[PDB]
């Protein structure tokens, strides 16, 4: 590659480790804030739109329950995405700004991104054209080829994860399946129509199943539905591991290409994965008129901005039943949440 990428990623890497072997703690409290509105909620967690009460900065705060988290198994998977959080930087990635915890609850205090879920503007317009979702897949090319660098796998990419921004860009959330890994790493974890087949046959897998994960979501922007779909997941993983993909005739020729390459269900042979990295797929005919310093830049007038008032602006987010932050009166699971 040029020095000067290999410049960058060589001080990514060192910035990076600096905060990996020393994480910060404790930089916030639950009545700093004051809580407005449920944005998302899951099987341990949920993510809530909040106020500081000082600044009148607004922020994503994302609450897991330890409880819930270790009957889950989620452990380390949520030690893993607060010590990862807490020191990467890029433009792509949102931001921590807070951590903390007491005696129910681990808090991320992360940017609040008004613009909403790509998933909710992609089901509203129905497909993306191809300069659309390139834009967008160039941002997560750009990212992954920093977090593969720092030997960091993200886990979790489909729609649902990636928030619009104020300039039209892409932020992305969720860290709750990444990890440091240098070699392979064995748990089952991700959503079903996003696995690659090497997950669902239980091998020891390493970055290749991210650049699997950029053929599915770059074929469900193009197209408006997922390449392997079906009622059940057993259903869905028998056809990922057979890895047949029908194309729409309204793909170009060189879109079908990259997408043959990222599907490849021999990871030995799928791009980003062989000898040249990254740069098979920088190089390839799809991204011919992509500027790729221009995307990191921030420089390239976006396809369309997000319709929001001001940064409190929830109309792009959806409506969730409100409940309770509750905080136990007695220390709960303290032992197996330490360092966090
Ligand atoms: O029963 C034994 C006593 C403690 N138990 C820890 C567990 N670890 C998992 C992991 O999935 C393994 C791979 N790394 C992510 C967490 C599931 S149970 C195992």
């Amino acid at each position: 590659e040029q020095e000067s990428v290999k410049e960058f990623l060589a001080k990514a890497k060192e910035e990076f480790l600096k905060k990996w072997e020393s994480p910060s703690q404790n930089t916030a409290q639950l009545d700093h804030f004051d809580r407005i509105k449920t944005l998302g909620t899951g099987s341990f967690g949920r993510v809530m739109l909040v106020k500081h009460k000082e600044t009148g900065n607004h922020y994503a705060m994302k609450i897991l329950d330890k409880q819930k988290v270790v009957k889950l198994k989620q452990i380390e998977h949520t030690l893993n995405e607060k010590r990862i959080l807490q020191a990467v930087n890029f433009p792509f990635l949102v931001k921590l700004e807070f951590s903390f915890k007491d005696n129910s609850n681990l808090y991320m205090v992360m940017e609040y991104v008004p613009g909403g879920e790509m998933f909710s503007h992609l089901r509203r317009i129905g497909r993306f054209s191809e300069p659309h979702a390139r834009f967008y897949a160039a941002q997560i090319v750009l990212t992954f080829e920093y977090l593969h660098s720092l030997d960091l796998i993200y886990r979790d990419l489909k729609p649902e994860n990636l928030l619009i921004d104020q300039q039209g860009y892409i932020q992305v959330t969720d860290f709750g399946f990444a990890k440091r890994v240098k070699g392979r790493t064995w748990t089952l974890c991700g959503t079903p129509e996003y696995l690659a087949p090497e997950i669902i046959l239980s091998k020891g897998y390493n970055k290749a199943v991210d650049w699997w994960a950029l053929g599915v979501l770059i074929y469900e922007m193009a197209a408006g539905y997922p390449p392997f779909f079906a009622d059940q997941p057993i259903q869905i993983y028998e056809k990922i591991v057979s890895g047949k993909v029908r194309f729409p005739s309204h793909f170009s020729s060189d879109l079908k290409d990259l997408l043959r390459n990222l599907l490849q269900v021999d990871l030995t042979k799928r791009f980003g994965n062989l000898k040249n990295g990254v740069n098979d797929i920088k190089n390839h005919k799809w991204f011919a008129t992509t500027d790729w310093i221009a995307i990191y830049q921030r420089k390239v007038e976006a396809p369309f901005i997000p319709k929001f008032k001001g940064p409190g602006d929830t109309s792009n987010f959806d409506d969730y039943e409100e409940e309770e932050i509750r905080v136990s009166i007695n220390e709960k699971c303290g032992k197996e949440f330490t360092e966090f």
